[PDB]
């Protein structure tokens, strides 16, 4: 199906089945969706949503964050895992207290910019709290477009990666670009879903080739070894 129609479909099954009630997707900001893809990032959302409510509690902005004591953000982390992100997470805070006077960036290159933050980050930071138009590629969006587009390489391949980020800014509109990115991960982590996707329940199903050949196994490619 043509790109157009691609996030035509995503859009129109966002409206009717969309569900934005997590704390980070309301009176989005910056900070706030910085904070929750961090957290997001290795760790279930059910575990992170206490953790997100007692971070945006014990600092309202950014620059609570950056004059904290690591010690005391390290604290708060305990049960999030990967506490790597914890440390970048507070001297990103530090350098846009620093660089940016406490003030999120919103442009791209500023947030790319920030330890802790890649491409795909940047971009969601960026198109779900402000509309920017960023796409994005997370594991979620991967696995979507792997199997729409029939993408059997392993991502882990820069030529596939590169080829996956070509077909996500393809189908990425800038009309409504906060509610498609939010959409295509909520597609990835409920319909398109590793083992057993519910095709049936997807709005790409009349498109998709993993869906027409009931090949989705085969997408993305796993790391060769
Ligand atoms: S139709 Fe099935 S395999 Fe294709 S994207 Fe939707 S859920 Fe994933």
């Amino acid at each position: 199906m043509q790109a157009s129609q691609f996030s035509a479909q995503v859009l129109d099954w966002y409206d009717k089945y969309g569900r934005a009630t997590l704390p980070w997707q309301i009176d989005k900001t910056p900070y706030k969706v910085w904070l929750s893809e961090v957290m997001l990032q290795q760790t279930q959302v059910a575990t992170v949503i206490p953790y997100f409510e007692r971070f945006m509690a014990r600092f309202p902005t950014v620059t609570d964050l950056a004059n904290a004591p690591l010690d005391e953000v390290l604290h708060l982390w305990t049960g999030l895992g990967y506490y790597a992100r914890a440390r970048n997470l507070h001297k990103a805070a530090q350098q846009v207290a620093t660089l940016h006077g406490g003030k999120f960036p919103e442009t791209f290159e500023e947030v790319a910019a920030l330890p802790g933050v890649g491409r795909s980050t940047a971009g969601a930071i960026l198109s779900l709290s402000l509309g920017k138009h960023f796409p994005i590629l997370d594991g979620n969006v991967k696995r979507v477009l792997a199997r729409c587009y029939a993408v059997s390489g392993w991502p882990g391949k820069k030529e596939v990666e590169n080829k996956l980020w070509s077909l996500s800014e393809q189908v990425t509109p800038a009309v409504g670009v906060e509610r498609f990115n939010q959409a295509m991960m909520d597609l990835g982590a409920m319909i398109c879903t590793r083992s057993k996707p519910k095709c049936s329940l997807c709005p790409l199903q009349n498109g998709c080739i993993a869906a027409a050949n009931n090949s989705w196994a085969l997408y993305p490619g796993k790391k060769p070894k």
